[PDB]
DNA sequence: GATCTGACGCTACGG
DNA sequence: TCCGTAGCGTCA
């Protein structure tokens, strides 16, 4: 009543002792309100209502009384997010004070709790507009209590409030968070929105208290916090694409897979559904009985192992891969598109790994090698990372880790070959292929990599042999070969399924974990399961650590820069993608190697590695074609 | 009739 | 019985 005020029927200086109170304030309390009024406390995680306003509560303390006399202690502001029916002077003054404090809410000084607070700072972004840019919102901290929940356990679903208020906050506290017009009234809504802001901050603080204890905190703070706003920004650009190219292709890929359909059709002797798995597996070892020749997947292993026997395996191999590229990267990215570009939604709750995940599209899943086809009344050569197109002028720099993990495994093993080896997976594709590097195939390399991979985690001979067409001679052959090679990798493994045995977790290099009871689990399925969990977490657990790291340096790094406007696009894990203004290239590029190489050694945390880390840039107008530069 | 959904298989991405 | 993201399609 007196703890809630709308900020634009405060009298001015009101609203100048307001902004004072922002900055001199002991913590800001921040949720967005939707149109339900509901909030991001209650659940749900799609409100399906528009925006409505944000909610801050103002604390003073974390000493003496204060009398303010246009507000009481501790006060709760209303911000109006949502645009009015007309636009006219007072709208414009209304979002003069409003953005000034939001903004005041960006800069200040004292924690600032939000539950989820890359929404908040997407909103507070887009409501901005012009008068911002984002590297406004670059510098803000704020305390997300899922992500600190889900540093702890990365495993568990991402909770609601009130799950992570019944789990984590002691004791007998209990939240209405699902109230809104209509089924309560204003007051209602507003009471329960100040209360559980209140609990809110209390459940982020144990919340932190926690991460102390598990020693999770200065992860939660220099890597996972500072990435906030940068997925915001993220989210509040979108990369333009080819309406237009993308419906002709469309058309084409639908053509051929008529005839692949009808060629399939043909050669099983029978009309059978083209995209049914079932009814395939029915016809090749139902009728055909191919097994036997010399039941079975229809995955691509089986059916490549078939692919002399009938004409079908090849059939629908091109088909799958034909359908895949129309019906993910052409028709279910026209379905993603806003006025002829797209953004993807980003979520840092979405790994156990403590990798990043995308949405809508999925950008972390375009498929990098462009396919053939021959075209159905010429070759055709189709890239869908070529729809995304830089704006104009703009242009794309993208900026990767050249074999992170396999840097990371060296850097862990300490193997004196690895850490001796100006390339990598040539050289063993060239002793593979008995060949020097030159002549190797990107596909061989494609494949090989892949085994190394297999390897490495822990994969017997049986997948091994499967995903290379080896006998299961050659598989343990090559098993023994590069085990026996390089000896640290078997003791590092080992280690680290000791260590998860032990603690009952394994840690990454940054001190993230990943809790693995199933470890101590007396089925041996199981048990096998959590030490492959284990051994594969360090590793990529610690790359994501330190893409992330690479992230919020970079990101950083061009956020204070006079010149530099270079904006973090996309990120695809080992590999970040800027759209850049075109003059601005050579400064940027040197920028973001400079920084990103820089990683090899920070302080804090320890941080250390034993080996360089490579970057290679790449620049061009589009996705797809992106030529190396310096 | 036209939908909803949970589970599985396969395909892409990334190491 | 390499790991783990999303996305699309069949099936009961
Ligand atoms: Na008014």
């Amino acid at each position: 009543k007196k703890h809630f005020c709308d900020i634009r029927h405060l009298d001015d200086w009101a609203k100048s002792q307001l902004i004072e109170m922002l900055k001199q304030a002991a913590a800001l309390v921040i949720t967005v309100m939707y149109t339900d009024g509901s909030t991001q406390l209650g659940a749900d995680q799609t409100p399906v209502s528009s925006v409505r306003g944000i909610v801050v509560l103002v604390k003073r303390q974390a000493c003496g009384p204060v009398l303010e006399g246009f507000v009481s202690d501790d006060p709760c502001i209303y911000i109006q997010i949502e645009h009015s029916a007309i636009w006219d002077q007072e709208q414009e003054a209304h979002q003069q004070f409003a953005r000034n404090v939001l903004f005041q809410t960006m800069k200040c000084k004292c924690p600032v709790i939000c539950f989820n607070a890359k929404d908040f700072v997407r909103i507070v972004l887009q409501f901005f507009g012009n008068d911002g840019s984002w590297k406004h919102v670059a510098d803000f901290i704020g305390l997300d209590p899922r992500i600190a929940a889900w540093l702890i356990d990365p495993s568990d679903a991402t909770p609601s409030f009130e799950d992570l208020v019944e789990k984590y906050c002691e004791k007998s506290i209990t939240v209405k968070v699902n109230s809104t017009y209509g089924n309560s009234s204003r007051n209602i809504v507003n009471q329960n929105v100040r209360e559980n802001l209140k609990t809110l901050y209390r459940l982020t603080m144990d919340l932190c208290s926690k991460l102390k204890d598990y020693g999770l905190w200065q992860l939660f703070r220099t890597l996972e916090l500072p990435l906030i706003p940068i997925l915001a920004v993220m989210e509040s650009h979108a990369i333009q694409v080819n309406k237009e190219e993308m419906e002709k292709t469309s058309a084409l890929l639908g053509a051929r897979l008529k005839e692949l359909e009808q060629e399939a059709h043909f050669v099983a002797g029978e009309r059978f559904l083209i995209t049914s798995n079932n009814q395939l597996r029915e016809i090749l070892f139902g009728k055909l009985k191919l097994h036997l020749l010399s039941y079975p997947s229809t995955s691509e292993a089986v059916l490549n192992a078939l692919r002399d026997l009938h004409p079908l395996p090849k059939i629908i191999l091109e088909y799958r891969q034909v359908h895949k590229i129309k019906s993910t990267f052409v028709d279910g990215l026209l379905a993603c598109m806003k006025k002829g570009s797209i953004s993807s939604t980003w979520n840092q709750t979405g790994t156990v790994t403590g990798r990043l995940s995308a949405k809508h599209p999925n950008i972390q899943g375009i498929s990098k090698h462009p396919i053939q086809i021959t075209t159905p009344k010429k070759i055709l050569t189709i890239s869908p990372r070529a729809m995304f197109v830089s704006s104009k002028g703009h242009t794309f720099l993208a900026a990767d880790f050249s074999q992170i993990e396999l840097r990371i495994l060296t850097h862990l093993s300490g193997d004196p070959e690895l850490l001796k080896l100006d390339d990598v997976f040539s050289t063993l594709t060239s002793q593979w292929k008995d060949v020097p590097v030159e002549q190797v195939t990107h596909a061989d390399r494609e494949q090989t990599k892949k085994v190394v991979y297999a390897v490495v985690y822990g994969a017997g001979k049986e997948r091994l042999a499967a995903c290379l067409g080896v006998p299961i001679q050659e598989a343990a052959q090559f098993l023994e070969s590069f085990l026996q090679k390089y000896k640290k990798i078997k003791d590092f493994a080992r280690a680290a399924i000791a260590q998860c045995h032990q603690t009952g977790c394994v840690v990454s290099i940054m001190g993230r974990r990943r809790p693995l009871p199933r470890i101590h689990a007396h089925d041996q399925q199981l048990r096998a399961q959590a030490e492959r969990q284990a051994v594969n977490f360090v590793v990529q657990g610690s790359a994501a650590d330190l893409c992330k790291l690479a992230m919020i340096h970079v990101f950083t790094a061009v956020a204070a820069s006079h010149t530099l406007t270079a904006r973090l696009v996309a990120q695809i894990h080992d590999e970040l993608l800027f759209e850049v203004e075109d003059p601005q290239i050579p400064e940027c590029a040197a920028l973001v190697r400079r920084t990103m190489e820089s990683l090899e050694q920070v302080q804090a945390l320890e941080l250390q590695l034993q080996v360089p880390l490579k970057v290679s840039l790449s620049a061009g107008r589009s996705w797809g074609h992106l030529v190396p530069l310096q």
